Formats: C-alpha cells, structure tokens, sequence
C-alpha cells in the first residue's frame, strides 16, 4: 500500500517510519553437501565447481576440504603409510581435521551468512557419515549427501594425473612414483569402504550417487528447490575437454559514438573484426562449433562472417539501460544525476530504471550456462555486460567484480578445463575499435567542514 521504491535496486518495500527505539532481529535451514567416495573419483572437482555455481547464481557456498586441513597439520606429505588403516596416529590427526573442519562448516552456517558447506572427504563408512548426520541434525542443518562412484581404471589413471601428481603432496616424487604411491593409497580406503545404500540402509538419506563419470545416477529424496537444482546441474555436466570461446560483436555505431544499448550495426571496424574472426575460427581447426548469439544486430552480423550455422538466444541480449537506452553516459549524468552516482557506487545490484542490473543478467543467463555445461565446442558472440556475467562464472569472478572485469572489443577469450578450474587465453584479432571500459569512479554533512 504505502510503498517506496528502493533507489539502488528499484524494489518496492513498505515505508517504515521507524519508531522512537527502531528495533532489528539478527539478521531457509542451510545445508550441509557430504561428498562420499575413493579418492580420485572428483569428490574435489565437484565440489568446487558445484560452489563456484551455487555462488554465481547468488547461493553463498563454500568447499571444505578436509585434505586442506589435513595438509595444514602435517606440514609435509611423505607416503601413503600416512593412510594406512593400522594408523592409529594418524587415524586420530584424520578423524581431528574433519571435526575441525565440520567446526568451521558450522560457524559458516550458523554466523557468516552462508548457505550450503560442502564437507569434501571421503566419507566412506556409514560411521562417519552417522556422525556427520548427527552433527547437522544438532545443528539444524540439512544432509545432502552426493557418492562419485568409478570403477574405470583409465578414468582413475587419467585423474591421478591430472590432479594427484602436480598436487604439493607430492612436490617431492616424479609421476611415477607418485602415481604407485596413489593407487596404494587408494587400496587403504577399499575394505571399509561401504557405498551409500538407497534401496536399504541410506533409504532415508537424500542423496544423489554419480555412477561411470555421470552416465548413471541414482537419486534419493530430494528435500528442497536447492537440493533440485544441485541435481540438475550434476546432472548435467561433464568431464570430455572441449573449449569455449566468448567475444563481443564487432565494433558498432553505438560504440563509436559512446552511447549505450540500442541494435545499432556493425561499423567498418566491426566487419573488418567480423572477417578476422571468420579467419581465427578457421585457424582453430575445430571439427564441430557451435556459434550462439544474441538476438541483436551486431552480433548477428558478426556470425554471418563465419560463414557457419548459428542460434540466436534473446538471453544474450546487452543488459536492458531501461530509460538510459541509446543515451551516452555524459548525457545519462547531466540527465539522471543521481541514478549515474547511484550506479557508480553499486553497480552490480543497481538497476536501471525500467531496466536491469547485473543481478538480473545473472538471472537471464542460467540456462545460457546449463546449456554451455551440456555442449562441446562454442564460441558466444555477446555484449559487454553479459560477458563480464559468463566470464565471472568460468573464471569465479565475486559480484563486486563481474561488473569491472575487462572484455574488450574486437578480442576473443578462449577458456579451457585445466584441473579444477577454467584457463584464459587472451587473443586480440588485430583491428582497432574505441575501448567501451570504464573502472571504478561528506564535507557539508558533518559540523566544521522453499522447494
Ligand atoms: N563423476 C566423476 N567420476 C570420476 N572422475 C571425475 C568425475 N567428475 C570429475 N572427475 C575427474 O576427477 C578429477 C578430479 O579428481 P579429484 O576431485 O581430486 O578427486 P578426489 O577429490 O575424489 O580425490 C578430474 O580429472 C576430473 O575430470
Ligand atoms: O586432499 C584433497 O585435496 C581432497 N581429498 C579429500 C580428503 N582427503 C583427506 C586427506 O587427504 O588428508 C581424503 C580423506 O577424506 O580421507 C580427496 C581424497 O583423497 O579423497
Ligand atoms: O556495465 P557497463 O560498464 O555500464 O557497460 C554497459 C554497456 O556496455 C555496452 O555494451 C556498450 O559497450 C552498452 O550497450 C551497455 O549499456
């Protein structure tokens, strides 16, 4: 009824007119994720990239890996003599950085604001995860548990390889001793090793159990929405190497002039760029490409120089200035003073009026990216804000940053998997263009001066 506009994010909220002694409450159960398998089936590369998703998508989560605390309170890595179930030692230095760990998951939870922890560990026999269930039960947290089950040795092999041997547990061996030091590590964990059990044991538990690098799954009693969408996004995820390529369209009128939005089209400079990026494609030798872009001129006009087939998505569209469209950002200061401070000083939750903030792209993006994880080789040909919004995902970039990050005209970003993150490479197809970046830029009020 009586309502006022938020003037950052435009949202509207009852006025309150506080009372002589405003009063505040300090501030949806968070979640705890149990990753569970041998070592070497991705419990790592899981929960990180699921964190740096949930994150991206505004879901505050974060990884806690048990072997970080481990390697923080032993200093140096020597053999797998250290995994030995007969260790009782180092049975016990284990069992202390999992529950210092689970310490930590707590605090995050229940003091720092955050949503879902992801417990990285083994957690191989029902005795530890029953305990982990009880200390989320106590705590009020939700279990979600998430099995990487593999039985393929070249997968095993391939995976030492890429993460184990380069590891700092092994700064001090060559590959193979380091790859005959892992697999006798993992024969540590196989007696006790009790896999989750849907169909008997684990029937109450809500799980999901990622079988032959995700061909199989088997899912139980999914609780909530976050929860659903986890799923849906392991599921749809894959490990085979491929590259993904992102770009603006060639410079455009627009750009030359320094003003904002629009469909304007390509300038002499953006075809030269479309013609060099035809060549650059050819050079790559890809054997199959696929080309997205948005629904705008520009990008448009961009694709049809690679003489390859394209979709349109209206989700790439530039970010939406609302009532500064097709103004330049002199004349968006000198006319709306305030909403150009206003952005300047949070500029990726404030909205333009009738238009969109960064937030709202993150938003219009998901199921750009859901799709990307489904595909092989693609090359997105976009628009500045949306690419800061992609780029933030692949490169884990926080929100405070995305808005700033650098995406250059006429410049192709070429990403591809290494370890358990995404590798930049930068190429600049040699053709001039104007630079559209633009970085981060008191006295009178102070006396003297669900599911
Ligand atoms: N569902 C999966 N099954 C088997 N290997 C996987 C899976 N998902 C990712 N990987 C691979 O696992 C590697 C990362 O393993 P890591 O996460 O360190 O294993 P862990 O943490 O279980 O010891 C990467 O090479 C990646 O390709
Ligand atoms: O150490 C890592 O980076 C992640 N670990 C998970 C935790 N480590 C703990 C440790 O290496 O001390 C294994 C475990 O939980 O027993 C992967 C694995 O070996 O399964
Ligand atoms: O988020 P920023 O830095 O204001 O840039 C946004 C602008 O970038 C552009 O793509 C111009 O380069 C505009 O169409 C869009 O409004």
């Amino acid at each position: 009824l009586e309502l006022t506009q938020s003037r950052v994010q435009k949202i509207w909220v009852p006025v309150d007119h506080r009372p002589s002694l405003p009063r505040s409450c300090g501030p949806n159960s968070p979640t705890v994720i149990v990753m569970v398998g041998l070592p070497a089936r991705g419990k790592t590369y899981i929960s990180k990239k699921l964190t740096r998703y949930l994150n991206w998508i505004g879901v505050p989560t974060k990884v806690f890996n048990v072997g970080e605390y481990r390697r923080e309170a032993v200093k140096q890595y020597s053999s797998y003599n250290f995994f030995r179930p007969d260790n009782e030692e180092a049975m016990k230095v284990r069992k202390q950085c999992a529950l210092a760990a689970l310490r930590d998951v707590k605090s995050y939870l229940a003091k720092e604001g955050g949503q879902i922890a992801v417990f990285d560990a083994t957690n191989t026999t029902r005795e530890r995860r029953h305990m982990i269930l009880h200390f989320a039960k106590e705590n009020d947290f939700k279990a979600f548990f998430i099995e990487s089950v593999c039985d393929d040795p070249t997968v095993v092999a391939s995976n030492i390889m890429e993460v184990k041997i380069s590891s700092p547990d092994y700064k001090d061996c060559n590959s193979a001793e380091a790859m005959d030091d892992f697999m006798k590590r993992i024969s540590c964990y196989e007696a006790s090793y009790q896999p989750l059990d849907p169909d008997k044991c684990d029937r109450d538990l809500s799980l999901i159990k990622v079988i032959d690098v995700g061909r199989r799954f088997l899912v139980n009693r999914v609780q909530d929405h976050i929860q659903s969408r986890i799923v849906y996004y392991l599921m749809n995820i894959h490990v085979q190497p491929r590259t993904i390529y992102l770009c603006r369209h060639g410079e455009n009128e627009h750009n030359l002039q320094g003003r904002i939005g629009g469909d304007s089209g390509l300038s002499s400079r953006g075809k030269k760029f479309a013609s060099a990026l035809s060549k650059f494609v050819e050079e790559q030798n890809l054997k199959d490409l696929r080309v997205w872009t948005s629904q705008l001129k520009s990008t448009i006009q961009t694709a049809e120089a690679l003489r390859l087939p394209y979709e349109q998505w209206k989700a790439l569209n530039e970010i939406d200035a609302g009532v500064c469209e097709e103004l330049t950002y002199e004349e968006i200061r000198d006319t709306y003073p305030e909403e150009y401070a206003l952005r300047e000083q949070d500029k990726y939750y404030y909205r333009y009026p009738t238009g969109e903030s960064y937030q709202d792209l993150v938003q219009r993006l998901e199921p750009v990216i859901m799709e990307l994880e489904r595909q092989e080789n693609v090359l997105v040909i976009c628009h500045q804000a949306v690419l800061r919004c992609l780029l933030a995902y692949f490169l884990d970039k926080s929100a405070e940053e995305m808005p700033y990050l650098k995406c250059p005209l006429h410049t192709v970003l070429k990403l591809t998997p290494v370890a358990y993150g995404c590798r930049v490479e930068s190429i600049y197809l040699n053709v001039e263009s104007v630079c559209t970046h633009r970085e981060r830029s008191n006295p009178l009020m102070r006396r003297n001066s669900s599911s």
